[PDB]
């Protein structure tokens, strides 16, 4: 009932919009973990030392380790973060992040007081 728990709902909300079909075309490659082996990316795991993804977002809400609406953000933040930093600007999965986060930080923005 307490205000943590409150955002958290907002954060719950949030994750639920972002893995929703209305997303899905910009969505999808945020999905699961990069399979950095099948996709050929060997220098990945050398390049991002904290992979994340919303099925991991999601794992974690649902197990309640985020402890506040802060740390939920850091995770989602750190997942386009690490896109921006593998990936050149040019490749249409950074694209699709930054379409992505757009959808995050405005409804993140909305967050209640
Ligand atoms: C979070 N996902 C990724 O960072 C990622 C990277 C690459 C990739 O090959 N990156 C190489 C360009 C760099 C050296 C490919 C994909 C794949 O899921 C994908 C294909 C086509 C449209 C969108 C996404 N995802």
């Amino acid at each position: 009932m307490g205000k943590l728990s409150e955002q958290l709902k907002h954060c719950n909300g949030i994750l639920k919009e972002l893995l929703s079909k209305k997303h899905a075309a910009y969505a999808w490659p945020f999905y699961k973990p990069v399979d950095a082996s099948a996709l050929g990316l060997h220098d990945y795991h050398d390049i991002i030392k904290h992979p994340m993804d919303l099925s991991t977002v999601k794992r974690k809400m649902e197990n309640r380790d985020y402890r506040d609406a802060q740390e939920f953000a850091a995770d989602v933040r750190l997942m386009f973060s690490n896109c921006y930093k593998y990936n050149p600007p040019d490749h249409d999965v950074v694209a699709m992040a930054r379409k992505l986060q757009d959808v995050f930080e405005f409804r993140y923005a909305k967050m209640p007081d």
